[PDB]
C-alpha cells in the first residue's frame, strides 16, 4: 500500500541533486578556466573581495526558506572546492601472499611491543604453528604516560625483518614520523598508523607516497566520516593498500577500557571498498573478551582480526593485562578456528 | 583583465541557477519533513542519504572529484535537516517563536525568571526534621526563600536510602509554614504528584525521570510549579521536547535546570555543560537554573561554578547543604556544611 | 655478578615489605567501604584522593619523580576502588557470585537461558489487529514463539504516536491466543502493571525507563518474566543495579536487552555494545538479548549485527517487522517487511 | 558530631601511604645502584626473568584481599618506574610585558587562519584599539577535510613578525612538526600546540626544549590526567613556560560543535600551577555563545581568553560561521570590558 507522495518528492529531489551535480561541474570548468587566466598574470588564487561579492548576489531577495546566513554557508562551500581544484567492487591487498580482503578472513597476531630478538621469536614460532602468516610487533610504542616505553625504534625495524625473513612471515609495525616511512620500506610488510596519529596529516602524506600496504587505525574518537576521510588523503595520494582498523572509540564505560564498535565494520566495508580489521585487544582491553568479540568481528564479516600475544605477558613492556601468554593464544585460535 | 571580467560574470549567472534549485529543494524537503512529522518518523535518515550520494557518485564526470561533491551535498543535506528541525522547534509552546515573551513562575513571591538571580538551597536528602531546620535556619538568615529537600530520592542501588516519602513531604510543609519558606522536593511517580500538592511549593523532576513520561503528564496536570531537570546523556533536543510534554497538558510553569551531562571524563560527576543555559534561555521562554553541587560532584568546584552560572545569565544557581555532611545519607562529599554555605555565599553575594 | 644478587636479594626483602603494607592498606579500604556504603556515599573520591596524593607530594625527597609516584599511587587507589566496587557486586542477587548457576525464565514453553538462542519479533508499534496479525502469521512460518508488540509507545515528542494502550494489549492477548504465542510489549507506568498480567506474557520496561525505580518496583512485585533495557546512556553498574531493584521485591524473571548506549557517533542511531553481552553474562546470572533495531538504527545493519550478536553467545535477538514500513507510525526506516524479514531469517538460520 | 572512625581509618591510611612512599623510595636507590653495576657490564637494563621471578614471591601466598593479577599488575607499575629511573605558588609566562597569571585576566584575538597580510593587518589594527596585546594567527592550521586549506606556512610566521613588529604586538601561532619548531623562534612570541597534537609526543619534546612560552590545547577526547601529563612532558624537558587551554570535548552534543568544559578550569589551575585559558570559538562553535561563555570563563577564574576575528567572516578560508567581524568583536570586548 505504501506512501506514493513521499516516494514521488523524493523522486524530485534527486532530479534535483542530479541537476545542481551538473551546474557545480559546468561551474567548476569555468572555474578551472579562470584560474588558467590568473595564474598567468600570476596572481592570487584566492579572493575575498570576489567571493564577498558573489555572496552579496545569493543575499538578494531571499525568500526561499533557508536563512541567508545558511545559503552563504552552501556557497562557501562551493567556493573552497573552486579554489581547492585550482593547482565499484573491493580493494585486494596482497602481503607475502595474504590477499587481505578475498572473502578469506585473516588474523594478525603478535606482541604489543618488540622488545628483543627472543621475545619476538618465542611468539612467532607459536603463531606459525598456528597457520598465522600475519605478524605485528612495536617498533615504535606511542607513548601516554611519562614511565612509559617509547619502542626500541630502528633496532626494533631490523629485529622484525629478521623474524620476518627466518620464519617466512609478514611482519607489521607502527610507524610515527614521516622520517621513519621511508626508512621501514626495507624492514616491514605493513606500516600501521596508530589511533592518535590517524589525524597526524603529515604522517598520512608520507605513507600517501609509497608502495606500501597501510594499516590505519581509527581514531580514539574519531566519527566514521573522518576515519573515511584520512583513508581518502592516503589515497588520493597514490596509496590504495589501506587497510582500515576498528580498535573501538572513547565512551563514559569503564567496565571496559573502550568500546567496541562493531556496527563501524560494515559500514565501513560497504562505504569504501578496503578491508576491515579488527582490534580486540586494544578495543576491549580485557583477556576476558579477546574470544568473545573476535567471533563477533568474524560473524559480522570483518576481513581480519588483529590481537596481542606475548610470552610472558605479566612482565611485558606494555599491555601486561591485556596480551595473551602462548597458551591463552592457543586456547584462543581452537576456539575461532571452530568458527569453522 | 577583460577575460577574467567575462568569465567571473557566468559563475553569476550559475550561483543565482544554483540558488534557484538548492531553495526549491528546500521547499520539497518541507513538505517531507511534514510527512515524516505527521507519521512520527526520525528527521535524521544516512540510509538514504548515502543512497542519494551514490547517485551523485554514479553520475559525475565534471571535473570536481566524488569525495569532494559529496562533501558539498552532505552541507545541503545537513541544511534540510536543520530546516525540518527548526520547522518543527517553531510550532512547540516551549519555544520563544510561539510565545517570544518570557515566562515567569511566582512562588511565594520570588518571580524567577523576571531577570534576576534566584538561589535554591538544602539538603540533598530530608532525613529529619531537625536535620532540614537547622539547615532552614541558615539559609532564611542568608535571604534566601527557596528550599529543596530530597523527601524522596533516586538511588543507583535499592539498598540506598530511597527516601522517607511522604513523612518527608510533611517535614517540608511544616519547615515552610514555620520558617516561611518555598519548599521543593522530587516527586519520583505519578500517583505521588497528587498527594504532594498538600504539602509543597514545587515539584521536581529528577534527571531519570527526565523521560518518565508518564511522569512528566502527570506533572502537566496541575497548578503547580515544575522544575525539570535535564537527563543524564539528554540532548538539549530532547529537553525542551520533554518540557513540552509538560505544557502540552496544561502547565506552563516550568524551571528548566541544568546539572551536567555524562562523558568519559572522571574528574567530574558529571561535566558541566554551561553551553546550554544561554542555548536554553534564547530557544525557548523557560527561566534556566543550574544545579552545581551534582554537576561536578565536588565541594571544590561550587563556588567557581555558581559564579560561572551566574555570569552567563543563568535564572538561579541551586546548591546543597546539610549541618553535618559526613554523615549524610546521600552526597556526604558533596554537601556544604554551614561554613561553607555561608563563606559560598558571601563570595557569590558578590556575582549578585 | 656477586653484587647483582646480593642487591637483588634486598630488592626482595622490600618487595615483601611492599605486599604487606599494600595488603594492610587493602582491609582499611574494605573497612571504609562497608562504612560508605552503609550510608550511600559515592566509593570514588577525587577531592579525597587528591589530598592523599599531595601528601605524597609533601614528603617525596627519595630518588622518584612526584609525578611518578603519583602515577603508582594512583593504581592503587583504582584497586583499592575496585575491590569495594567487586564486594559490593559480590552480594547481589544479581551477581552470579551469588547465584551461580543460571537463571531460566520459561515463556510459553521458551526456556530462554537455556543455552539455546531465541528471537524476538514484531512491530515497533501496535496500530491494528490487521497488523499485528500479518506479522504473527509470517514470523509463526518462521518458527518463532515470541512475538513483540507496542502497546505503549515512549516518544520524543508528545505529538508522536503514543500507542494504543489498553486496546493495544487487548490487541495482543488476542493474537497470542489465535496463533499460539508469547507476546511481549512494553509497560511505561506503575498503575498499568498491574493491568497487563491479564494480556502478556512478558513485561518490557524500556530505555528510558531503567531508572524509573518506581516502575521497576512495581514489576519486581508481580509473578512475570521481565524485560528490561539498558539505558541510553548506563553504566553496566547502573544496568545490574536496576535489575537488583527488581529481584530484591520477589521478581527474578529477568531477560536483560542491550540496544545501545549513545556515543559522538551520528552515522548510528546509538552505537551497539558488544561486549555488554560476554560482559553481563559473566557478571550476573541472567539471559541477555541484543535488539539490533534500536542501537544501530538500519536496515543495512540489522542481519549482520544479529549475527554478531550470535557469534558472541547472546542468549537472543530482538528486531523488528511490520507489513508495511513505509507507513509505520514509529520506525518507518528500520523495520523489516515480511520479505526483508524472510531474508533475514534464512540468513542467521545459519548462526543457531 | 561527625564520623570518628571514619577519620580514623582514613588516618591510618595516609600513615600507610607515608610508609609504601618511603619504601618505594628507598627501593628506587637501590635500583639506582643495580643499574650502575649493570651498565658498567654492558648489560641491558629490563630483564623479564627477573621480573617473572619476583612477581613469583608476590603471588605466593596470598590471602591479602587483592586478587594475584592484580597485585601483579601493581609491582608491575613498580618496575616500570625503576626501569625508567635507570638513565608551589603560581607560574608567570612574561610575553611582551603581559604576566599572564599575574591575577589578570588577559584575552587572546586574531584571525583562525592567516590568509594575508592586509587581512590580518586589519584585524590587528582593530584589537589594539581594544587594548589587546596578544594576537593569533594560523601560520599552519590542522586540516580535517579534503578541501581545507593547510595554511601559509613559512610566510604566514613571516607576516606575522612582521605585524607583531609593526603594531607592538605579541603574536601566537600553531606549529604542527618538530621541524617546524625551532624555525619559528625567530618569528613568533608564543607557541601553540592544537588539540590534534595534544599526543604527538615528537612535537612536545620539541617544544620542551626551546626557550619559548607554549600554549597547549587540551585534546578533542583527552581526561584531564592525559591533558596535565601532556603538560609535564614538556616541562620535564626545561619549557617549564606553559599554557593550557580550554577548549571543548566531544559528547553526542549536536547544539554545539563541542561542549564546553568549565569544570576544567579551576581543576587544572588547582593541580597544576600553569595559567589557564579557554577558547570560546573553538569550544562552542556558535557565534551566538561567544560572549555568555567569556564571562562564565572569566567568572570562573580563567586566566584568559581566546576568540577569533576576522574582517569578513563569511569569506575566511576557515571557521566561516564562527569569526567575529570587527563590529561583532567590538560589541563583544564593551561587554566584557562590563565585566568590570
Ligand atoms: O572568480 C574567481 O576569481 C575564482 O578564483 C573563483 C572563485 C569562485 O569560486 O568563483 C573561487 C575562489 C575565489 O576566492 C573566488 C571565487
Ligand atoms: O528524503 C528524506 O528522507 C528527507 O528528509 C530529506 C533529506 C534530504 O534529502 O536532505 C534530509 C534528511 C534525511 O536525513 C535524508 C534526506
Ligand atoms: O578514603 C576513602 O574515601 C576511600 O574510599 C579510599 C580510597 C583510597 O583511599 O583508595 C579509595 C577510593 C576513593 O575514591 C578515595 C580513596
Ligand atoms: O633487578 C634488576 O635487574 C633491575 O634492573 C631492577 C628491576 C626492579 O625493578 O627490580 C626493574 C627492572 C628490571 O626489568 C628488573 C627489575
Ligand atoms: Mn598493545
Ligand atoms: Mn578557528
Amino acid at each position: 500500500m505504501g506512501n506514493e507522495r513521499l516516494d514521488e518528492l523524493r523522486a524530485r529531489v534527486d532530479e534535483i541533486n542530479l541537476q545542481l551535480l551538473k551546474l557545480i561541474n559546468e561551474r567548476g570548468r569555468l572555474v578551472q578556466e579562470i584560474g588558467k587566466i590568473k595564474e598567468a598574470q600570476g596572481t592570487h588564487r584566492y579572493d575575498p573581495v570576489r567571493e564577498r561579492k558573489m555572496l552579496d548576489l545569493i543575499s538578494e531577495h531571499n525568500d526561499g526558506p533557508f536563512e541567508t546566513s545558511t545559503l552563504q554557508h552552501i556557497f562557501k562551500e562551493i567556493f573552497k572546492a573552486a579554489l581547492e581544484l585550482q593547482e565499484p567492487e573491493n580493494t585486494i591487498v596482497e602481503v607475502k601472499g595474504e590477499r587481505i580482503g578475498d572473502g578469506n578472513q585473516y588474523f594478525v597476531m603478535g606482541p604489543c611491543a618488540v622488545e628483543s630478538y627472543e621475545q619476538v621469536a618465542a611468539v612467532a614460532e607459536a603463531v606459525k604453528k598456528q597457520g598465522i602468516k600475519l605478524l605485528r610487533g612495536g617498533a615504535y610504542k606511542p607513548r601516554t604516560s611519562p614511565y612509559d616505553f617509547q619502542g626500541l625504534g630502528v633496532e626494533g625495524l631490523k629485529i622484525l625483518k629478521r623474524i620476518a625473513d627466518e620464519f617466512d612471515l609478514a611482519v607489521i609495525s607502527e610507524i610515527v614520523t614521516p622520517a621513519d616511512i621511508e626508512i621501514a620500506l626495507d624492514y616491514i610488510d605493513v606500516i600501521q598508523i596508530g589511533a592518535r596519529n590517524m589525524q597526524n596529516f603529515e604522517l598520512l602524506k608520507a605513507a600517501g607516497q609509497v608502495n606500501k600496504p597501510i594499516l590505519l587505525k581509527r581514531g580514539l574518537a574519531a566519527t566514521i566520516e573522518e576515519f573515511i576521510n584520512a583513508a581518502e588523503y592516503i589515497m588520493s595520494q597514490g596509496n590504495g593498500q589501506i587497510i582500515l582498523c576498528e580498535r573501538g572509540i572513547r565512551t563514559y564505560e569503564r567496565a571496559t577500557r573502550n568500546t567496541l564498535d562493531i556496527s563501524a565494520v560494515p559500514i565501513l566495508k560497504k562505504e569504501t571498498h578496503l578491508p576491515v580489521f579488527v582490534d580486540v585487544t586494544h578495543s576491549t582491553g580485557r583477556r576476558d573478551l579477546l574470544i568473545p568479540c573476535a567471533k563477533a568481528a568474524l560473524a559480522i564479516g570483518a576481513d581480519g582480526v588483529m590481537a596481542e600475544v606475548h610470552p610472558d605477558p605479566a612482565v611485558a613492556l606494555s599491555d601486561s593485562a591485556q596480551q595473551m601468554d602462548i597458551a591463552q593464544f592457543n586456547e584462543f585460535m581452537e576456539e575461532v578456528r571452530a568458527f569453522q
